[PDB]
């Protein structure tokens, strides 16, 4: 599995997601 949008991260997030201080967010946008 992986941390999809809003999940605890990083480097836990899914491919394309990073972490807005603790919630996955699309690297593309931010």
């Amino acid at each position: 599995s992986c941390s999809g949008r809003d999940s605890r991260c990083p480097p836990v997030c899914c491919m394309g997601l990073m972490c807005s201080r603790g919630k996955c967010v699309s690297i593309y946008g931010e």
